[PDB]
């Protein structure tokens, strides 16, 4: 029952009707079970002068690079922008766990700043969105805690740039302190801005947590790795630690090792998201 000869999919299916409740924690990984990669082809495809230009080796590296000018990184944000988040369509695997999810007490925390709980129809008060998203624009000078979005000059940008560069008129400017927007995105040195709706998403992930310190509570951590382990990963661990009815369930195909304390509350699942979600859907839903 609750507990770390079943698959995977029967494992996890029986785990979250078991579940109290659900701390859900996603994660790259997801997004790429998807097809929403940032290696190979899909940049490739994508972005060929600025790799050409500058030997990137991946859509991360290059979304986190010091640029030149701010009309090169207008031309190389933009069109990232485009493609993980205007234009990305619906992932299955998000639509699978929202029909798991549906009849469940959850809350999801996540790194990822795609749309793809958007295009999936999830409710946004259900979401923690730690690390901003690409559809939001922050002050560079971080000068005052408001986002701003607009979409339209997104797609004169991605019209109007020629050569890797924005037009000079086109790169808009915090109207405060006239410093140039730049994507809502949390800096090691600078952190990000965090204005009154991310505080507001903040408080009821908290909220959650506080109504969930004690019984069967599944942390679930899907496709969530090294890159920033702050977030979710070692929270999560020491939610597990602090409760000795939690579960951590990681679904990742690589493995990142369990601290002691955890050890015989956990259990890892090495089948491809995408697949897994699907083969659990099937089940939970008999
Ligand atoms: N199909 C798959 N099935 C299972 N696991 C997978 C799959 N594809 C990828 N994974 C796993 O998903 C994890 C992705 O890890 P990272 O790339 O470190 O992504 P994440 O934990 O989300 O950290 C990214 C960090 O950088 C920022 O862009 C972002 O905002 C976040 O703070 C890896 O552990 C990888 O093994
Ligand atoms: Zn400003």
């Amino acid at each position: 029952n609750w507990t770390t000869n079943l698959t995977q999919a029967e494992q996890l299916a029986q785990l979250i009707k078991e579940a109290d409740a659900l701390v859900v924690g996603i994660g790259a990984g997801m997004s790429a079970a998807d097809g929403f990669t940032y290696i190979g082809p899909r940049f490739e495809t994508a972005f060929p002068d600025f790799i050409a230009k500058y030997q990137f080796l991946d859509m991360l590296q290059a979304s986190l690079f010091d640029f030149e000018d701010w009309q090169e990184y207008w031309a190389f944000q933009s069109r990232f922008v485009a493609l993980n988040y205007l234009d990305q369509p619906v992932g299955q695997s998000y639509l699978d766990l929202k029909e798991i999810l549906e009849t469940k007490d959850y809350h999801i925390i996540t790194t990822n700043a795609d749309n793809a709980f958007w295009v999936a129809g999830y409710d946004p008060h259900n979401i923690f969105h730690i690390q901003g998203e690409y559809g939001l624009w922050q002050c560079s000078q971080h000068c005052h805690q408001q986002t701003y979005k607009d979409d339209t000059v997104i797609r004169q940008m991605i019209a109007e740039q020629k050569n890797m560069k924005v037009p000079g008129q086109l790169i808009p400017h915090c109207p405060e302190c006239e410093a140039p927007f730049e994507i809502n995105k949390r800096n090691e040195e600078k952190g990000m801005v965090e204005d009154a709706d991310f505080h507001a998403q903040k408080a009821r992930y908290e909220a959650f947590l506080s109504e969930h310190k004690e019984g069967k509570v599944l942390y679930l951590e899907i496709g969530v790795g090294h890159t920033t382990p702050q977030f979710i990963k070692h929270p999560f661990w020491k939610r597990v630690s602090e409760n000795p009815n939690a579960l951590f369930v990681t679904l990742n195909h690589k493995h990142y090792r369990i601290p002691l304390s955890i050890r015989r509350q956990s259990l890892e699942l090495t089948e491809h998201i995408a697949q897994l979600i699907s083969a659990t859907k099937t089940i939970y839903q008999k």
